[PDB]
């Protein structure tokens, strides 16, 4: 029947994730966020925790943990920083494909050395002229041999100067009325190749610690073992990918939401305005009320997105609803926050305005909220054939 | 570990409860909306099937179900009719005091009846002077010897002029600085009783098959018998009614916006405008997109409540999230969906109108949003102490 | 320079339709939604006072009143009642073709009829297969000899059955790939002409007092002098009325706004709960703060749409944001209203619950609100080539 | 009658400003913000071309400007840059009790030095606190023979480290029980007197160019000439100084709401997905369409408050509303326009980010939404009685 209780695995996963966070990250975060450095002693911590790589099966020397385990541990990481857990995140965000989709060598190769030592890997699909519509992507991949040579860019490469190998998703088919399902296809390029131009790190309004950079790829050779499943295939790869990795996005703007209620009514807590606590005026009190009930609206959304496809189903309807309520839901939560504290919350030594900076992209990176509405009424509609 | 499957015979429920009905309150529902009649047949027809009375514990003959099934059950209903529906679950609200606050007599004489034939039972708290203040009523219950003498009148009552027997709350301590903990005493007050008076059925703007009616009380002798726990203790058996109420008619919201979805969509799914399919504009893709993403939330939390107070917590925190979400919901969803249907929507002849007017009461009665945002508040912030 | 301030004229217009709305129509407007009869005594003293066909010039008989007269005249009616307001206005909506596209001999003729007894005239446009799309109508208008040919129907007229004469749009060119600017012929066709056929009055959710018929059509005979300017000049005509007729519904959604909020508040400043005077709860005062709000802001809209129409100028950007927020803030405030009522508002016996049943057409008709938003967004891409 | 027309004059003030604006504060806005340097150079640009100190009458030297001349200037100068807009508008808050509440020895000595040379001047109320309940403020003003020594700090003092001369308000009746009408005294306090210690420079989220620092003051020595109307005085003119201050702020956020909707249309314009232009999905045409909607309204409010208040009357209920609503839709605005650009928007080489970031203290400082709500609550219902 239906449950909501934990397992006591997960129950340990949440309370060293928790622990981590609020002991390590918080005290750090704002550092971090203000000097825009890449949290590398974090980042270590976190694998040595075996917070990071969880998705890699036993075989590879990975913990082999479900969607739901991941959720969990991102949305706790990211109640300590998003900035952190994007980082932490852009891992398991670049691995699916190669989990999903790859063979015994290329599993062994390139996840043994992520289990191995506390490396780094990026999804580079986005170019400067399509972000949403991946299939208007027109970075090349031509065939010489046993090699393929590559040309183009992407931008908005998360772990872009920091990764050691990127998941590289290339137009093979060179004709323009192709279709997208026999027309791209996904490589396992390492960042040390050369013909790799890593550009400048890219200054965001949020999560100013991530690293976040532009890749100019110019005669890349790539040698044929390090395709995916075939040519034509990357794209379905690609697009498989979202369905285990938007979960543990929500989760991570659940998390932040959930550290914004936490601030906002610790503050409401203490203030006193008109001779009365702060949380004596019923204004407020109801914006709590509207704001913890948002939070757990959308933390039942992305674990139900997270069983839905841990048990074999698919989830695109259930992962695209909870992505798209949990970016919403981060927004307004983040800005009610803001609202509370007044004059404080704008100032730069309170967190609220940091959360408020980093929930944006939460309706804009792996996919923004209008894709998002688009997927669900794609799937609404067929349900109805 | 956590869970979103139904069990085999909760799935049996649900198909009969589905089945129920789209066969045969859809036929009529618009017939018994447009009347005013009462659906004597109806309510019949669900007794006969075991889906009234289903909280009635095995021990007097009821069925012995939990509210997760009670829930189940009133959302199908409900996407069957909301008057019916409503009708149906004044029996389970009028019974919930009985169940958990009764001895073995009076749970034997006032349930075996409503187990052998369909018979009716009220709930009357509510008052014209104090509706949401519920330690505001002013029915005065007075001791006299082995009996209770019991002076007011009661408003907005659900089967009032229907039920065998009511379930009442009085005033018995006529100190008005009595604390509301140790005021009120509830009574099993048989419906022939000499000395009530029912008044006229009321008109309402939706549900108008329902029957609700004012009830006016003179000197209603009540026997020692027929009172709860005890003297004082009727303000926390009716608090803790709520508790299992409130789910089942967040059901009952979800039921109806999810009927109103069901609606619009078939409605656009051969509906042409401007040379394309009505389903081919974004902007009435994206309305039926948030719709879809608000009645699963909607059905998550009341699914949630029904579990946390099955499984021997405290659910009014999730109740009343649950509650409160939706009755917005079902209201948002009732007017986009006359919305889509355009003017064909504002005619009577189309099932998008009745559900409009039907889904108001859901932010009015069982406790209004703001009453459900102030329980939600105060249970946050003591979580914080 | 900028000025807010009523003329004396104005002064005295609102003063009497005030006056007459006030003292005639609510004491009625109950009994005339609840019965569903066509208020003959209120439109004739409507007549009797000036307060319909406003817009007829002093040449024909008429005031010659501009638009802005005319928008606060209709608040006013609209705040008395908005089914009596729409049987008025709708005189005025069939009338305004006519004024802005007529010659002499059909002003005179049309007009003066108008003028000299309290007549009605319609506006068919809409059909069953097309209300939106008013290019997709399909209508035909055959020309023989000095005659036209007309077959179709027509569905939603107001004052179908009430009207002298119609305002009749039909496609004369039978090309299905002609331009709509080339297609289209306006008529005045006579009520009294044989082959129309009358259906029967269609019952709505709201405004249930107002006269709403389909129309069918069947080898009529207009002669050709009821034609406007020319064959395939109906088009542009329509579409010109709406510039000058948005206005006064968009004013009518802000007097029924008005209504909402003046009887919340009336029943917030009796009411007791937990205590204090209703309007004491900060929610309550906020909610009446916000709806205060959107009734001031939505005036301005309408007043600032009139002005600039009667200036001279083109208001389509204007009206149609006049237009859409008035709708849209009419329901709102419909609702606030009935929520502000509790369980009284969900009663037939207080004006809440029939305004919030009156309120949804104005998101529908006269183009629904996703056709505000269109030519919103068109005129404002325009404004920057 | 209404009129929607500039005076020419007005039209040149407009022309002026929005000359300056787009061709000198735009150029460097970015630069300003990133550094938060303190835009001298464009002040003083400012106070040569006559946009600032608008308010000072004639006899001292000023224009004799109205507040609607002052709010359009403002709003085309927040076009440009809120930050360098709030650090012009700091001068006019700080005049404007001097203006109204000042004899003519202190009207000439303290604004005849303003019209000379770009001098500046700051509003000292708020403290740490208390910056909503401005009853609830605790610096001490002790009369001391024929001086005023006053001691304790403030908080968010804009150009508190530029100011020339300081309005500062200090509770002088030590009774804690004394009403507020007659407790606080207003003062004109000279930067350089010794005992005032500025603090450090705030950083905040937003509006990084401008000076907002905290105040302490320690027997500070104020001449008895430099008071206002008398002793208990001061409460009033800080809350009359609103009346004519509030509509200014709200053309501010009105003029970088209009800002954010000429970048995300400028924007939209250009950028193409799936095949199409970027403004011919539907959800982009709508999403523009509402937000030209919102900035029509809101500047329509603020304008109408801005002639109410030249009018004579008194305009709080008008300007609280325009403050509101404004304050709302410049943040609704810059979020949609950042969301419009997508990847490009959350980046800081693009404007949406820095307005996003900066339209938040319009629902914060000059009065936070709630209070807004509150004033404009208690004048409607005062409006029924
Ligand atoms: C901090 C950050 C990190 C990132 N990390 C990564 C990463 O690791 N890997 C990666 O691959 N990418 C990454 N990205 C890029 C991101 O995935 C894309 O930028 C995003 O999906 C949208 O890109 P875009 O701005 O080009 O969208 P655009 O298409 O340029 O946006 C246009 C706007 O119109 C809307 N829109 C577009 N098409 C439609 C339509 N058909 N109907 C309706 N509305 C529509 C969009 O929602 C958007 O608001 C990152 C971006 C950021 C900001
Ligand atoms: C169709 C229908 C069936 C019903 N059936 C039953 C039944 O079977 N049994 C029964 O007992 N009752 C029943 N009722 C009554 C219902 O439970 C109450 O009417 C409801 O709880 C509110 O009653 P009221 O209108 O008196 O609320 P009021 O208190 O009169 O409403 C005042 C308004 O202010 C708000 N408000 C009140 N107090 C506060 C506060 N402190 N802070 C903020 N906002 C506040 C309320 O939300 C409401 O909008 C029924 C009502 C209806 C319409
Ligand atoms: C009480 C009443 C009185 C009326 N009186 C009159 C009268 O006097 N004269 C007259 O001519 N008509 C009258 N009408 C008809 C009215 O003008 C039309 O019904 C209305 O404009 C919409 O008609 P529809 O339902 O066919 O719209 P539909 O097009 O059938 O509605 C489809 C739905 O999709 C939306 N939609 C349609 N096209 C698009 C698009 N391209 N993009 C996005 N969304 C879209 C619409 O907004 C609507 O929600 C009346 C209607 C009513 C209810
Ligand atoms: C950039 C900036 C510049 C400033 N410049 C100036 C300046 O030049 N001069 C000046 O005097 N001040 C200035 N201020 C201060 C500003 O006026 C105040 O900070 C503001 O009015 C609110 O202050 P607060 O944070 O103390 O509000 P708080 O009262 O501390 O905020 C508490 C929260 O609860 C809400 N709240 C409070 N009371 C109630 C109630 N009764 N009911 C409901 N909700 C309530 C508030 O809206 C707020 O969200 C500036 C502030 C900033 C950020």
């Amino acid at each position: 029947g239906f449950s909501f209780e934990f397992t006591e695995q997960q129950k340990e996963f949440q309370a060293t994730a928790r622990k981590f966070a609020r002991e390590e990250i918080i005290p750090v975060a704002a550092e971090y966020d203000k000097t825009g450095e890449y949290p590398v002693p974090l980042i270590r911590r976190a694998w040595e925790l075996g917070l990071m790589n969880t998705h890699i099966p036993e075989n590879c020397g990975g913990l082999g943990l479900g969607t739901f385990d991941a959720c969990l541990i991102s949305e706790e990481l990211a109640y300590g920083c998003t900035g952190v857990q994007t980082a932490i995140e852009g891992n398991s965000l670049g691995q699916m494909p190669i989990i999903i989709a790859g063979n015994d060598q290329q599993k062994k190769k390139y996840l043994g050395r992520m289990t191995e030592e506390p490396l780094m890997c990026a999804y580079c699909v986005t170019e400067p002229g399509a972000g949403s519509d991946v299939a208007g992507i027109k970075t090349k991949a031509e065939k010489k041999g046993d090699e393929y040579i590559i040309n183009g860019q992407k931008m908005w490469i998360t772990n872009g100067g920091k990764a050691n190998w990127y998941f590289l998703l290339a137009r093979s088919d060179p004709d323009p009325k192709a279709p997208a399902n026999k027309a791209f296809t996904g490589f396992i390029v390492e960042a040390d190749t050369p013909g790799i131009q890593i550009g400048r790190k890219e200054l965001n309004m949020g999560q100013r610690c991530s690293d976040t950079r532009g890749i100019v790829f110019e005669d890349v050779k790539v040698p044929k073992e390090n395709v995916l499943i075939g040519d034509g295939a990357g794209f379905k790869v690609a697009m498989g990918a979202f369905d285990k990795t938007r979960p543990v996005v929500a989760a991570g703007a659940v998390g932040l939401a959930q550290r914004a209620l936490d601030e906002a009514t610790k503050y409401a807590l203490e203030r006193k305005t008109f001779g009365k606590l702060l949380v004596e005026h019923q204004a407020i009190s109801f914006m709590l009320a509207e704001m913890a009930m948002k939070v757990e609206l959308a933390r039942m959304s992305y674990q139900r997105a997270a069983w839905e496809v841990d048990s074999g189903r698919r989830n695109t309807y259930y992962a695209s609803i909870a992505k798209a309520f949990a970016g919403d839901i981060a927004n307004q939560l983040a800005t009610d926050a803001v609202q509370i504290l007044g004059g404080n919350g704008f100032n730069t030594e309170y967190p609220v305005e940091k959360l408020m900076r980093d929930a944006k992209i939460y309706q804009i990176y792996e996919g923004t909220s209008q894709i998002q509405r688009l997927i669900v009424a794609r799937e609404h509609i067929d349900k109805y054939k």
